[PDB]
DNA sequence: ACTGTCATAAATCTGT
DNA sequence: ACAGATTTATGACAGT
């Protein structure tokens, strides 16, 4: 089927149709970036990202920003996530950049 | 209201 | 153990 499926990990369900993302079935809320790149590490657990990866992928290719966007981003989307229970699965890749993961 | 940039603090790695 | 160089976190502010 080509219709979007909600995907739920952890306590954390987000859903792409409604732009939904709720943890524990109470919901989150959050500016369209940070869902783009909340989306981009859910449909990718288990993988580290350089902030160039970040940029290609969630700000575009032909976009241009400085590194450090990210970095402010990422601050934006932890705290996002915090009330939630759910900042800890953002995780930070010291001289390279950042891994979302389940628990380890 | 949402995203981009700068300033200062904390954290990491290597040399002595 | 401490200092210097490089990276990352956080808080405030501007531009659109």
């Amino acid at each position: 089927m080509a219709v979007e499926e909600v995907i739920e990990m952890q306590g954390l369900s987000l859903d792409p149709t409604s732009h939904r993302v709720m943890a524990g079935e109470e919901p989150l809320e959050m500016g369209p970036t940070e869902f783009k790149l909340l989306h981009f590490f859910m449909t990718h657990p288990e993988r580290v990202y350089s902030r160039e990866q970040l940029l290609n992928h969630v700000w575009g290719t032909n976009v241009y920003v400085e590194d450090r966007t990210v970095d402010v981003h990422i601050r934006r989307l932890r705290k996002a996530l915090e009330p939630g229970g759910h900042d800890r699965m953002v995780q930070t890749v010291r001289g390279t950049g950042y891994r979302f993961s389940t628990r380890f």
